[PDB]
């Protein structure tokens, strides 16, 4: 139902937001 | 119920700081 | 209950935290 | 139960990661 | 059913924020 | 069982996310 409909958008936010860490470290050394 | 609704208030807020994350590297980069 | 309410309270202070890291981001840039 | 209370969890690192980031943040504008 | 599966999606993101976060902070110490 | 080793593989997860958030607080420190 609705709960596992909930944690799958949670999962897809966490993966966006692990990438944008990437793109964050990657400009720390230029 | 009220439990899978918080879940998708917080995939919500956590695409808003993968956002901002992405433009805090930008403003580093250049 | 009480978790649900927790989980809400939570995010909301991750999308504060967001909107004031794409503040500085701003600041950076010039 | 404990699914929500793992979620609850989640939320408090991620919460803690913002306040990194954010500190991270302004020792770059000094 | 979907609930177990949205769950391991979910921890399998966590996992690779974990490795982001070491990546940073790795890039930050240099 | 599969839902059962859902639960234990996100505990996991949350665990090293925590570890990998003291180690991103210790660098920008450092």
């Amino acid at each position: 139902g609705e709960l596992a409909q909930s944690i799958k958008e949670l999962a897809k936010s966490i993966k966006e937001l692990a990438w944008s860490i990437k793109e964050l470290a990657q400009s720390i050394k230029g």
